[PDB]
């Protein structure tokens, strides 16, 4: 994937929704967060007539 | 303040609710965020009556 192209030299930078994990930080250097997020819930409105 | 005691060698690390700003990143190495936050709103408890 994207991280791999950075480690093996097939690219010089990667910009995308890349999750800041420790397993990746060991091999590459991340920038500070430009978009903070977390797990959240998704449902209908609904609203329906009830 | 705390950032000063790192640049001047009076301390070895600063662990605190320290804002990750650009002016501070120029003089000290920040770690990744241990606690994401942002500006919010605070109001009273509504519907107290009656």
């Amino acid at each position: 994937g994207m991280v791999g192209e950075l480690v093996y030299g097939k690219a010089d930078i990667a910009i995308a929704p890349l999750t800041i994990t420790l397993v990746r930080e060991e091999v590459i250097d991340f920038s500070k967060p430009f978009m903070s997020l977390g797990i959240s819930i998704m449902i209908k409105k609904p609203q329906k007539s009830k």
